[PDB]
This record gives C-alpha cells, sequence and structure tokens, in this order.
C-alpha cells in the first residue's frame, strides 16, 4: 500500500517524524517498535503513542530472546571486543532491528524504510548497509540526517501540528539488555571523569567490600548454558549476570573508540553480564581450544569485532568468519567460575568434560608422563632458522 | 681457560651444580648472578656461595635498569600480554641474562654456558635458542633436563663431596620474581578446580586491604616511553616500582592464568604483575588517543605476534627485531598522561590527555562547535556498504 | 597379531625394511602401498615385491581418486601455493597414506606403522604428526632415521639374507597424479640451472609455437567439473590439464623454500595441471567472492599452505580453517578461460552465473547506473582519519 | 593571487577546463605537469598548450627519477600485487602528483587544486585522501565528477568562446600509461568474456615474436634496491627502463585482472608492467634466499596490506608508513642477483646468488659435507605435533 516502515523508538524525533514523514511523502507510515530490554516505559506505552502521532498501524516486536541468542551469543563466541574494549552495546542491536523492519515492510506493504539516526554515528552506517543488503528495493528515508532535521523544527512542527508528545537530563543513552551507552556533554572533554549520575545498571564498585560473589557460569559448544549448576536461556544467563555484575560493579567501561566515520569519540559503557560472558568464555576456550588455533582464533576475534562495529553484520566476510567459528565452538563446553568483585572479575576455577590440559603433562608430581628427551631436538630445531639469520647477520 | 659459565640464581640445585660441574668436567666454573630485582638473599651472599662452592670466578651483575629500559619497555609498546593475559614475566629476563653469560664467557675464556632449566619448560627454548643466535660457538649444558640433575642428586653430592653449603627446606611454591612481576606454580594448582589461597601472594595485597582508600594515579608517556607519575619524572624502573607498590596495595595484576607453553601442553599458573598492568593498560589507552584508527587495528596484531614470539623464545628472531622497527616508528607520538583508579583489584581509566591527540573535539561534539560535515555520510555509506551489498543481492537471486 | 605395518613405495630401502624390522622386532610385516598415480612399476608388481621380500601380507591401496578428491581438491579451493610458489605437490599425499595406514593397522593387527622418511626433511613431520593425531596407540618406527641405516648397511643386509632387491640415475623423484619433485645434487648449488634431463611431466616451453591450447576450466561451488564444456571428475580435470598445460611447458617451478626443520633448499617442480587448476580458481574467486572476503581469504589461503606445509593437516586450525572455506566456495560457480603456451598461463575469459561484476555499474556506456553524487562524501569519509592523523604531524 | 592548480595532463577536456574553470571561478589557472615517462606527446608542447588555453603559468616537472626512486622501488620491496596481479601501475604515481601540486600551490599562490578523475575510479581518492592528508587548507575542485565535465562540454565550450585547441578524435581506449606499466580499458572488454586483441597493446610485443631467442638476464639487488643488470650497474629508473624492454621484447608482463575497486564495484583492466613484473619476481626470489623463515611469512602478509593501502589512497596514511619502517629493516641484507629467462610472456627463475644468503649447503646437502644433526629430528617432531595431538586424543575420545 506504499507505507512507510519507521524504525520507531518512542521518543521526541521519532514521534515527530511519523506525521512529517506523511506529509513530506503523502504516505501512510507504520512504526514499528522492538523490545530489547531496554525497559523504561511499558511498550504498549510506546505502541500506543505512535498511533496518537499519527501511525496508521503500530506494532511491538518483543525481541529479546531473539537478540540473546542471536546476535549476543554469536558475539560471546567471538569474544567481541572492539578497541579491546567495548563489548558492541549498539552495535548489535542494528541488524536485528533492521531484520525486523524489512520484514514488516514485506507484511505491511511498505516501499520505504525509515530510522532516525545521525549523520555522525556508526548506527546510520549498520541500518543502511543492513537495509542494501536485506532489501535493496527498499527507498531508506534519514529524515533526521537528511532533510535539515533541528530539535526545534521537529518541536515547531509538532506544535502546528498539534502532535502530542513530550517536549520537556543531559544525557544520551542508549541501553538494552546486553549493555548501557552514555554520551554526555561533559564527558566529551577527555580530562573529566564521570559522575555516580552517569550510572544506572551497575552499582559503584566500593559498595560490596566483605561479600564478593563467586559464581560459575557454565557452557555448552560455546553457549551459556548454566550459572552456579542451574540450568538457563541465553536471555536469563545475560540478565542474570548483569544483576550479579551490576551489584558489583563489574563491567563500568570508560572508553576512547575510533568510529568508522573517521573521528575519535568518548563514551560510558556498563555491561557487567556481557563482560563476565566474554571473560568466561575466553577463559573456557584457553581451556579447550588447540595452542595455534587459539592463537589463530584471536585474530578472527578481532576481525569479527572490527566488522560488525562497522556496519557490517550481513556482509559476506562475517558471515564466512561464523562458519569458522561455529566449528572452533564444537568442544567448548565447560564451567568457569570468577570472583566478581571490586568492579573486577577474577578468574579462580576451570572444569570441563573436553579439556586440553593434561595434568600427567603437565605435573612434576609422580605421575609426570612429559617425555623430556625430545626437548633438546625440538630446540634445536626450532631454533635454528633464527640461528641461521644471526650467523648472517654477525658475519 | 675452556671455563664454564653458569647461570647462577643462588639456589642449591645450581650452587652443588658448579661442584658437580667441576668434577664431572674437569673444568674451571664462572658463576654469573644478574641482578634483576628479585630481592632475596643480598647478591654477594649469592656471590659468595658460588666461591665456597668451587666456582674459580663469581660475578654481579646489576642489571635492573638495563632489564627495564631495553626489554620491559618493550613489552609496554607492545602491550605484550601472552594469551591476552601474561605481560611475559618469565619470558622478558631470559634473553638479557643470556646476552650477560655471553659476554662473560668471552671475558672469562668460557667455552661451554651452562643453564638449569627443566626439559618441560619455556625458559629452556628461550635460553637455548639465544645461545644458538648470539654464541653458537658455544656448548651449551643442561644439567637439570640433559644429565638428570636433581635436587636429591644435590644434596647427595654434597653430603658426599663436603661441600660446605647450607641444605634449605624444599618449598611448595616454584616461583620467579624480578622487578617486573612474579610467578607462581604450587602442586595444588596444578588442578584447575582449585582456587588460589592467600599465601601464594606476595607482590601484592589482598584487594579488600586498601579498599577504603582507592588510589587514582596518573601515568605520563614519552614516545611511548613512561617518564611521570603524577607529574614527576621518574626513569622506567622507577616508574615499575612506584606502580608495583602502588598497584600492589590495591591487589592490582593478580592472574591466573591457563597457558599454552611452546612445547605443546597446557599449565596453569599464578602470576602478580601490578605495576606491568598499570603501565601496559595505560599504555593501550594512550594508544586509542594518538594512533590513527586502522593503524591501531593493525598494531593489535603485532601486538601479538611480539607476545607470542618472545614467549617461544624468539626475542632474537628476525621477525621480532624487524616488528621493533615497526613499533618505532608507530610510537613516535605516544605521549601524554593517563589517569587511572587503582581499587578492587582493578585498573578503571577515568581520564586522557595528549599534546598529540588526535580527538578533536569539535568533530566530535553535538554543541554549537560542531565542525563535523555531515552531508558527507550518506554517500560515504552508500560506497561503503556496496560491495557487500551486491553479494547480497548475488546471494538472494 | 602384533604386526607392522609398513608404508611400502617399492624402492631399496623400504623392501629391506620389512626383513630387517622383522629381525629387529620379531614381529611379521605387513606392506602397504598407496596408488596416488605414481606411475613407473605396475602396482602389482610393487605388491608383488613385497612379498618376494618376506611380508606376511601387500596390499595394494588405489586412492588415485580419493587424493583427487579430497586432498587435491581442497588444495585447490585455498589456492595452495607454499612460498607463494609451489602447490605442496609431495604434502598433499602425506596424510592421505597415514589414513591408510592407519587403516591397514586396524585391519591387519598392526600396533607399529613404519616410514623411510629421513631425519632432515618435512615427510617425517607429516607422516609422524598425522600418525599421533590419528591413532596415537600405535608405535611408529622410523628405520631410515632412527637406526644407523645406510644405503650401504641396507645393501649389506639384503645380501647376506638373499633379499630379491634391484641394488643397481643421480636423480631422487617424488611424483603423483598432483605433480613431481626433482631433488638432485647439482642442483644443491643455486647457481646451476636445471638442465632437461630433470623433466618429465613437461615439455620444454618452447616447443608449441603456433600451436597455443585455449583451454577453459569450470568450477561448481570451487571443484573442477568441467573442461571445454565436458564434464569431468576432479581426478579427470587434474590429469586432462596435466597433459595439456605440460604439452605447454606449464608448471615448471624452481624454489628455494623453508623447511620446517630450520633450513632452505632447492627444489625442481613439475606441477602443470595443479597451476592451472589453482590459477583458474584464484581468477574465478576475483569474480565470485566480495572485496573485504577476498582479502581476508588471501590471509587464510597462505595459512592453509603453511600448515599443510609443517604437517598439520589434521590440526585443529586446518580443520576450522576448512569450515571457513567450504562457507566461501558456496558461490565460486563458473567457468575461466586461459591461453597455455610458452610455459605461461594466459587468463582472458571470464563467465559466472553467481558473478559479482556487474556491467552497468562498471561501464561508462549508456546503461552506466554508478551513482557519482556518492563518491565525494565516500573519500571525505574513507580520507578523515589519516586527514586528521597528518595534521597532528605536521603541527 | 588565489590561484587555481591544475594538475595538467595535456588532454582535451584538461585543456578546456582551464579556459573553463577561469570564467566560472574568475582565477587565474597554474597548469602543473608532471613528467613520469608517459611518453607521447613533448612536455613543452603540452606546456605551451596550457598557455594558449589561457594558463596564466604552466609548469613541467621532470619526476622520472624521483617516480622510480621514491615509489616504484618502495612497490619492489613491499612486492606489490594487488590482488596478487597487479602492480599498482596507476596508483603509484598518484601520491607523487599531489606532493607536486601542493609544492606548485605554495610556490604559485594557489588556495584551489583540481584535478579530471571521475566519480567512479579509484584515483579521485588518491588525489583528494592526498590532497586532505598534505594540504587540508587547499580546496580541491573536480570537474568530472562534481561540474559535469564532459568531452562533449568541452568540445562545446573550445568553439563557443574560440579557444586555440585542435580537437583530437576520440579514443576507443581509455589509456594510463608511464615508465612503471601501462593500463588499459575498452568498452569491448567491459564484456568479461571477451579476450583482449593485439591492438591493446603497446609497451609488450607478442610472446610469439621472438620466440626463438629467450632472454636469460641477471637481477642484482642492494638492500632491496635493484642496482645491476647482467654485472652492469644501473639507477632504478634505467633498471625499470631496460627491464621494460627486454621483457616487453618476449611479451612477458601482460596482465588481465578482474579487480576490486575501492568503490564498490569490480571492473576489468588489462596491463602492462614487463619491467615492475620481472623487479617484484625478482626481488621475492631473493627474500626466499635472504630472509628467515617466519620473518617470510609474516612478510607476505605486511606486502598484502601495503599493496591494499596504496590501492586504497593511503600512500600517506601512518599504518602505510609504519609498514615502510618494517620493510626498511627487512630489506638490510636483499642483497644477491637473481638470474631469469624471459621467453613466451613468462618469466623464469633459474639461479641465485648472494653473499648474504641463508642458504647452507653442507646443512641442505645429502653429500659428505653434510653437517646436519639429524638426531634432534625425532624430539622436534614430537614436539611440534603434541598441542595437535592432545587436540585430537580429545576429538576421538
Ligand atoms: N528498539 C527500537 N525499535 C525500533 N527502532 C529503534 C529501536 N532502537 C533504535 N531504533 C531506531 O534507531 C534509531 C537511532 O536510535 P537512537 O540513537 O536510540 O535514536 P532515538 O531513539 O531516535 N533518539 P534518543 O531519544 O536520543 O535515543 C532510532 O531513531 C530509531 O529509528
Ligand atoms: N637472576 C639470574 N641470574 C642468572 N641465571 C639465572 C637467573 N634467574 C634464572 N637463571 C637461570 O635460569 C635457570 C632457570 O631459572 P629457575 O627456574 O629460576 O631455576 P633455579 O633458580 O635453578 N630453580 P629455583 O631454585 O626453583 O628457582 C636457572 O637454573 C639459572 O640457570
Ligand atoms: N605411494 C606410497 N605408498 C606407501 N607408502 C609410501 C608411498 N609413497 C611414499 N611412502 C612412504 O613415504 C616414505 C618417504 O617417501 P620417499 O621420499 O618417496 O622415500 P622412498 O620411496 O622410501 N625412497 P625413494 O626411492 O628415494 O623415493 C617412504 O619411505 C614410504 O614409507
Ligand atoms: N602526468 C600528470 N601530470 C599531472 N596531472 C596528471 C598527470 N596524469 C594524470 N593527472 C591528473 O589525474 C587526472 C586523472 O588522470 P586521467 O585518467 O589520465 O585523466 P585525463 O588525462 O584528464 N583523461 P585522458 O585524456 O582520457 O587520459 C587527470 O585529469 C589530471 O588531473
Ligand atoms: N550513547 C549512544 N547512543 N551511543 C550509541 C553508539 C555507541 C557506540 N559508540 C557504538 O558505535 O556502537
Ligand atoms: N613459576 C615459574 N617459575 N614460572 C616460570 C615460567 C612462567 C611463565 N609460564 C613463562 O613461561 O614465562
Ligand atoms: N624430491 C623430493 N623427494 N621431494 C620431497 C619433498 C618436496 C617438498 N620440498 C616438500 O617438502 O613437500
Ligand atoms: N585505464 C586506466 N586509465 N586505468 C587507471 C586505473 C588503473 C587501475 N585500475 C588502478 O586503479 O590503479
Ligand atoms: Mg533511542
Ligand atoms: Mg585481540
Ligand atoms: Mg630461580
Ligand atoms: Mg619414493
Ligand atoms: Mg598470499
Ligand atoms: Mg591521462
Amino acid at each position: 500500500s506504499e507505507r512507510v516502515i519507521l524504525a520507531y523508538s518512542g521518543g521526541l524525533d521519532t514521534s515527530v517524524a511519523i506525521s512529517w514523514i506523511g506529509k513530506e511523502t503523502g504516505r501512510e507510515v507504520v512504526a514499528v517498535a522492538i523490545d530489547l530490554g531496554q525497559g523504561g516505559e511499558d511498550m504498549e506505552v510506546v505502541r500506543q503513542r505512535a498511533l496518537d502521532c499519527g501511525a496508521v498501524e503500530s506494532i511491538v516486536i518483543d525481541a529479546r530472546d531473539e537478540f540473546a541468542n542471536d546476535y549476543c551469543v554469536p558475539a560471546i563466541q567471538s569474544n567481541a571486543l572492539y578497541m579491546d574494549r567495548y563489548p558492541l552495546v549498539s552495535a548489535l542491536s542494528r541488524p536485528l532491528i533492521v531484520k525486523h523492519l524489512v520484514k514488516a515492510a514485506r507484511e505491511h506493504g511498505g516501499t520505504i524504510v525509515a530510522h532516525g539516526c545521525t549523520g555522525k554515528g556508526n548506527d546510520q552506517v549498520r541500518f543502511e548497509v543492513g537495509f542494501a543488503s536485506l532489501a535493496p528495493d527498499l527507498e531508506v528515508l534519514a529524515p533526521v540526517r537528511d532533510y535539515a532535521w533541528t530539535r526545534e523544527k521537529a518541536i515547531a512542527f509538532a506544535e502546528e501540528n498539534n502532535i502530542p508528545i513530550n517536549v520537556t537530563s543531559p544525557f544520551s543513552i542508549d541501553q538494552n539488555v546486553w549493555g548501557r551507552a552514555v554520551e554526555t556533554g561533559f564527558l566529551e572533554h577527555l580530562w573529566n571523569a564521570p559522575t555516580k549520575d552517569v550510572y544506572s545498571y551497575t552499582e559503584d564498585p566500593t559498595v560490596n567490600w566483605s561479600t564478593p560473589d563467586e559464581v560459575i557460569v557454565g557452557f555448552e559448544q560455546g553457549v551459556p548454558v548454566s550459572i552456579d549448576g542451574r540450568s538457563v536461556t541465553p536471555l536469563q544467563a545475560i540478565e542474570e549476570l548483569n544483576r550479579r555484575g551490576g551489584e558489583q560493579g563489574v563491567g563500568r567501561l570508560d572508553v576512547v573508540e575510533d568510529r568508522l566515520v573517521g573521528i575519535k569519540s568518548r563514551e560510558i559503557y556498563e555491561a557487567p553480564g556481557a563482560m563476565v560472558l566474554i571473560t568466561a568464555h575466553t577463559e573456557l576456550e584457553h581451556v579447550t581450544l588447540e595452542r595455534e588455533l587459539g592463537r589463530f582464533k584471536r585474530i578472527t576475534d578481532q576481525k569479527w569485532g572490527e566488522l560488525v562495529y562497522d556496519g557490517l553484520w550481513f556482509s559476506p566476510l562475517k558471515t564466512a568468519l561464523e562458519s569458522f567459528v561455529a566449528k572452533t565452538q564444537e568442544h567448548v563446553t565447560g564451567e568457569i567460575r570468577m570472583v566478581l568483585h571490586g568492579g573486577h572479575i577474577a578468574v579462580n576455577g576451570r572444569r570441563s568434560p573436553k579439556s586440553l590440559y593434561d595434568f600427567n603433562l603437565a605435573t612434576y608430581d609422580e605421575g609426570d608422563t612429559f617425555d623430556q628427551s625430545a626437548a633438546k631436538g625440538f630446540v634445536q630445531i626450532h631454533g635454528l632458522s633464527s640461528s641461521i639469520s644471526a650467523r648472517r647477520d654477525l658475519q
């Protein structure tokens, strides 16, 4: 029916965009809001807002389990830490939102999709490269980037058209079950430290002095499946570790990162459950993956994180890396014990039915099975090519 | 006089090895003890012990500053973390010991060098590849690996040959320590479900002890070298020692790692490296402010490779040497200060400043001073996504 | 029955080894000879020789198709060129020989396997790492390396025990359907050029002046499946291109390579079919694989070739790379036209039903669909981070 | 005087662009023509044409040696082959043109630089990223991409404004050539099942022509720089030109490539680069003789990355610059001679010699002089294979 399908968050800009897009294009607007565990307002209140702001149809998709299962678990399996710091909090959800917006377009006669991203962020890239890969036939509208859009203009438009919207905190927040990101003007200066007011997912790391939390996280083929012996879904694992890590101030990040669009920016993140899961998963790989496979997998972990940050979730390199990763995870099964305390994650135990750790090869005790007679010859040949090079250097 | 040059630590085993090597080879032994900040017994007491055990010469080399400057600083510049966990505590010192043992051989007429490493560790590799690179003419003697030299054989030899040595009780800990960090291996910790207890720690206090007084510290670098702490100029050795103290008081740098040995097996070790972890963390944060994006992405690859080379006994290899040329160029503008809070066993960055910053407030900000030209973005996104879009179209066709 | 299973090539050393191993160990010997297309003597003549030299059982395994399908085709799919020169001629067959020797051990009550490799080559590594991965319970005997073995000693042993064996050319040859390797004393000097006598698989590149051979090689999901429109099996593809490439002197290689055991050595190879197949497969990937996937796949191609050279065919990194490769090959389907002439392979045509080449995006003709309005903005942001770095450098 | 500095090739389009830019901007134009060995019209004829078309100044820079020394030699040292096919013919010259255009701007009071690249090629990127790095104060004008400047608009403008220019017939070939190689694009070859015909070639003869007389050539390097041919000393430019001639006579360096443009599309191009391919082939062979194994493995990674950076318009990027520091160290011992036969369009190596060789005859040989200690091999194999053996055991358990 030649609709515009709007990725709808419930905020001022996308709410005004509904009738603004209607006027600019002459088309009806279907609002699509995704529950990723962002909390705050009930999703029905968001759904209703889009209707009151002129959407012909307004839908909520509960994608929390899908987000955990199909986006967060892959990030865990590639130990994804952008800059070796950031578990891709905002980046991971964008391809999922894209997927559902395309699906909604097929269902509701949409020929255009729209998003409210700005022109100096990464999110525009993640949305628009995604749309171009999944549905190039759809026109993509970026009203906030491409149409001389300002808050004042949006508010003036809302006033002129009696749009029922709240137009009344200096924090720019993005949160979901995987983590929370905070931008504020004060923190754009790199010598300014964050204050307690920036935080929500986590308690101050000083709170629980005599009550550390020791937790055991179990994985089966790279997927988190248990906490302290209790079976859990991936969403439940993330939520429980968000709570337990958050109570210990774990996962507070303060990062200067390279945006794909050419600039550095400073951001604050809270990602307690994510950091516990990625740390544990890494420790389990050290127990279950052979040396040279592990060395190379640190390269593919890094590449994967870059691809997803760079808006290339749907790229063929990312997809092929997933086939590599799936094979590596076959035996990544076992339990990792960590103490959560003081904002810190401290591993102190591992066990695995797929362990490559061999006590008898490692021990000096009576059970020692390592044949040391091999070592002299190994060292001689291991060192030979660089020895020959050194001789030449010195000649 | 065709001497044996012994890498001498002062321990019972290598002490009795001096006398034993003398009888078994008929050669004179020169003991060389290197001060790397291992503490323990005074070096002169160590030096004398070798003499009393039959060494014809016994020397001590104070290499603490050389170690910090020429080994620890390179590790900082490559953010060296083996397994992404371990800043190479025991690995770093080995090439420096090799260098000095070779120098001692040339000066004291040595034709044989000896070490006390075992046959299932990495240190044998680091020593012997080093010797093969720096001085292939020297024969290498490894009594522990190749001639079954044990504590028992040593205690027995010293009693049978009336060697004036005091036999110390056996420790449950296998410990290697220097100014850069401390490594602990115990039988109990060979079981991966056993957690360490407080008795394995020495360099660091439990995080709970000084919990009430978090320590905010500023570390300054110039061209990738640590040069100041809280505004005070320091040498690299002083930087390491001060941050060992301050991080140690906060329980920072406690590591518990299952690592891949080059000799094909996994093993579990405890490390304490408070100063090293503060320096490497701060250095990494400073590179995020001062190195361009794609240079940074590739340097994480070379950082990893460098750590592997040094772990694998390849400090002197031509790839390691060539990576150092790459690293030196990258460090030219790695100058600035990083502010961190040490608390709870954790290092928390909360500030950066740099006269070489690539951060541009006006390009990043949303305030009135915003200079970012957003008109470029639509086109950038179209072309950045185009090759994968074409691939997707083919996939779906 | 506590047998030794010998990897049996039919030569002097392994023939004498049969009764020598029998005396040294007191065990019966099962000889296992693999047909990899090495030609020369009929395989039955080889089988019979082992019996006459004292083997209790002697078997021939015809593994030519298996070698092509399961070892050569993976090498094609990773464009495997060691040193960017050598398509792993001798390296590829070793894991296959290992596989069949282990199988024979299970069938014939073998507790020991034996091979005739020397101590300064790569082949000992490929055999023994393979045995250690597939069957660590088997003792591995290396009589030629570990038992003070010399040709004179072997001949003296044969004389003393009346072993019926030929004990009478200075070439050290290893050949199979994938290629031919030649070692000779004269060529151990790097300023010595090879003479015509070193060659067998290929004609001199000067022969066919006015009769070049244009060939079309077709692939389906990375597997060679046609030549000049004719369907072929992978073995048939290799054999036909060996012939056609060989007639044009294609695939003559002269390489200084790094052995895993620490030394450089000089070797001559003939690999006409292999080089045609790998060249064509590479050209087809340039047509069918997206840019950044191709850039990364050149890294995995190199790593794969190193792993196989280094005796790590069965390693978990190699196996995981195969999962990566399998995904990349999904659309590597199409035909590559090349001229074979003068020792050279010259591509001059491609076609593919899975092509990523878009004529209309590339052309300047009337059909041009490239939107150039995007380019200014792309260049501005692509260049921004290094521009900012340059500004800092210059300040 | 707020001049426009025009990267001037001498072609019809940019010639009329001079006059057109003058009227459209009211600014004076300075034309800068760079001699990179493109041949064709005499540079002074080119220089004069710009003046006749209204340029206030017209200069010619002979950059042939600078190009060989500072751009082609780095490409040789990184064995630069884009797609593992293309030695960057057109990509290499762009940063050198940028440098000279910036220098000309400073000298002649230019505030604007202009180029004639299109919006779907790589050259726009190489020019504009270059300008943004070297001289961000300069405005960049791109008439072809941004102001619809075409041949037709040029032929029309020159007739309407009485411009004293001779209008040459359109070529079916889009050609870019310099001393390093030649690139040809034709409509016919935009179809991937069309083979090139003899008329697309110029730098090289058909391989059949001189088939009866194969050319054996020795190329010598010193620290990775080509310095001799058949014993005769040469400059890098002389090396390139001589091997262009000798390889060209044998049909060497004919390339036909489907490549990935940075702007997201594939395209098909023909190249002729006889001298470049001989030099890069020889340089690679020499590294196999003079660089240690693991250094060589990693350098194939940096070789690939360097070629990508330069293709992608990132010659001036800090990763490229840092890789150059890595490369310089690797080249220290890349000294020696490589003997090849040029014939049949093919380059066939058949000899190497080097005073810095890592080849050791006695370690390799099976003759009586054999020095390889085989007793080390069994142990090496046991430990080399151990981690994958343990993994296999777990897999099978
Ligand atoms: N949960 C969601 N469901 C649907 N669309 C979403 C969701 N989250 C984000 N988006 C889309 O992503 C765009 C960018 O997200 P964001 O950076 O959160 O901007 P916003 O929500 O529009 N403004 P703000 O109130 O500042 O967060 C939004 O404009 C929406 O179009
Ligand atoms: N500071 C040093 N100066 C000289 N040689 C050293 C030094 N530290 C270690 N070595 C050498 O390295 C070998 C292995 O180190 P280590 O594992 O510390 O052995 P050890 O000291 O002999 N045994 P232990 O008493 O248990 O520490 C020693 O046997 C010495 O040969
Ligand atoms: N086709 C095969 N079937 C079985 N075993 C084989 C085969 N090819 C090689 N081998 C084994 O691989 C070992 C090394 O191969 P090679 O280098 O060919 O040595 P050889 O054949 O024993 N001596 P030579 O006559 O010089 O080739 C041989 O000794 C055999 O044990
Ligand atoms: N030798 C040179 N000296 C100066 N500027 C150059 C030179 N070669 C190329 N350029 C610049 O690079 C741009 C693109 O190169 P090219 O593709 O050769 O364009 P053209 O020469 O204008 N068109 P054509 O006549 O078809 O070759 C040219 O328009 C000039 O601006
Ligand atoms: N505060 C925010 N809204 N941040 C959104 C982006 C977060 C992070 N910089 C990313 O690119 O993924
Ligand atoms: N406890 C010890 N002595 N450890 C020494 C070795 C430490 C560490 N595993 C290394 O290889 O460098
Ligand atoms: N002439 C030979 N037998 N060569 C066998 C080995 C060939 C090659 N150097 C490899 O390691 O694979
Ligand atoms: N025919 C041409 N003018 N080609 C110029 C570009 C050549 C090559 N594709 C490059 O990007 O460097
Ligand atoms: Mg929002
Ligand atoms: Mg990493
Ligand atoms: Mg010690
Ligand atoms: Mg043979
Ligand atoms: Mg390669
Ligand atoms: Mg031109």
